[PDB]
């Protein structure tokens, strides 16, 4: 572009312990860059999935023969110093420790941090990482089409006690009107509601699906299919007319408290993203104008990263170094992410716990080998036991008979003895409240004094609230 080349003279100008925040081709820039500053010096590029990163590589070297690219997505390649451009993930990165890191990250001219508002675990890990030696780098941070118009709609949701006397339709929880005869698309939060719903539809005499086996119902016009969040992912629609949306979605969130477990982590229905609201949007009016259907749901800013931020804490714990601190001093910096101070703090005075001690090689081992989906869970926990725990599932609203087994662990049922867990899943929390019983208190030193620090980071908020 004739912008192009003002954001690469801008980036090339860059000396060493600055940053640059960019908005826009995110992948023919690092190609005008190192077409600027040579083709023999070194940039990196990271990327959040590896997948994204070996697709990119293939693209980028297939049409820019005479640049050299290199792809790093596999193991630690020692010595590395591959003088084209670096496409990597951040995973990667997050293989070496923090002075392999450095010698490695220095070597390079130019850091492009890819996708940064993804905010995966890696990529917080690393940015926080990173940034610990930033006065070495110049690193620059990259972030982000209808073709005919959209009719946008609010519609009302429906009432116990509801009438719609064959002129609205209830689509999940949405009044809807019958005559909407056209292709239709609802998004809905949780994996229940989606099946639930498309039965109701076909019970009611509509071509219905849930997200091949939706290519077949998709064939047939007109249909609805009712879709979550991981529709768009790949999922072909053909000729869509109207986009029903719930407003919500289902993801990871964290509460924090003084009171131990200090750390709870579950699933909650919450609302989407601007952002996300405009994909879901976005699914129509491509090919033909389109209809699009929202709640009275508000939508969220910024993605909540705090459950993410939690998870990327694993990537300190050889080293020593407090993630949460690291990405806190990192963000003051390079101003990319909104801030819950408060959180941040409980977070922080947490992840100095968690890096208090050496971890038990043994609990390293399980952590190493697990399916567990929050092996951080088990590093957490062993300020307090080393066992393991079975809390039984819960279906619907009751305690079943039900265990959830991941490898390695060698655990036991709960039984009637609730484990002093520091860190607990929210159906934990639930069958420990459902089966009457009570969680332990902190039972040494550092613990009882994580807790006293959170009960006094707390006593300000609520202070600060009341007036």
């Amino acid at each position: 572009a004739t912008d192009l080349t003002e954001m690469v003279k801008k980036i090339t100008t860059m000396n060493r312990g600055e940053f640059r925040q960019i908005t826009l081709k995110t992948t023919e820039l690092p190609r005008s860059v190192i077409e600027e500053i040579g083709r023999h010096k070194r940039v990196l590029v990271l990327i959040p999935l590896r997948a994204a990163a070996e697709s990119v590589y293939q693209y980028m070297r297939q049409k820019h023969p005479s640049i050299a690219f290199n792809l790093r997505i596999g193991e630690m390649k020692e010595g590395d110093m591959a003088t084209g451009i670096t496409y990597a993930s951040y995973g990667y990165f997050c293989q070496m420790s923090q002075p392999k890191l450095r010698a490695a990250m220095v070597e390079y001219s130019f850091i492009f941090l890819d996708e940064y508002h993804c905010a995966t675990p890696e990529q917080l890990a690393i940015m926080g990482k990173i940034h610990r030696f930033s006065e070495n780098l110049r690193v620059v941070a990259m972030t982000a089409g209808q073709k005919h118009p959209i009719e946008e709609f609010i519609a009302p949701e429906v009432m116990k006690g509801e009438d719609l006397g064959s002129e609205y339709l209830d689509i999940a929880g949405l009044k809807i009107p019958v005559e909407e005869k056209n292709n239709m698309l609802v998004f809905v939060p949780t994996r229940n509601m989606a099946v639930e719903a498309a039965k109701k539809l076909k019970a009611k005499g509509y071509n219905s699906g849930y997200y091949s086996n939706l290519r077949v119902v998709t064939s047939q016009s007109p249909y609805v299919v009712v879709a979550t969040n991981a529709i768009e992912s790949g999922v072909t629609l053909p000729d869509l007319d109207v986009v029903v949306d719930t407003g919500l979605k289902c993801e990871k969130r964290i509460r924090l408290s003084p009171k131990m477990p200090f750390i709870v982590t579950g699933l909650k229905r919450m609302a989407v993203t601007i952002g996300e609201q405009a994909q879901r949007r976005g699914r129509v009016g491509r090919v033909k104008p389109g209809r699009y259907y929202r709640s009275q749901e508000t939508p969220v800013g910024s993605k909540d990263y705090h459950y993410d931020l939690l998870q990327a804490q694993r990537y300190g714990i050889e080293d020593g170094i407090n993630i949460t601190k690291s990405f806190r001093e990192m963000n003051y910096d390079w101003s990319l992410y909104e801030e819950d101070s408060l959180m941040i703090t409980q977070l922080e005075i947490l992840n100095n716990l968690l890096i208090s001690e050496e971890l038990p090689m043994a609990v390293k081992n399980i952590m190493a080998r697990t399916d567990h989906p929050e092996p951080i869970k088990l590093a957490y926990n062993s300020y307090e036991t080393q066992v393991p725990v079975l809390f039984p599932k819960i279906r619907n609203g009751e305690v079943t008979d039900t265990y959830d087994n991941y490898t390695f662990l060698n655990a036991r049922k709960l039984g009637d003895d609730v484990p002093p867990y520091v860190y607990a899943t929210e159906d934990e929390d639930l069958a420990v409240e459902l089966l009457g019983l009570d969680w332990p208190d902190p039972g040494n030193q550092g613990t009882v004094e994580a807790g006293r620090a959170l009960k006094q980071v707390v006593g300000l908020s609520t202070a600060e609230n009341a007036l």
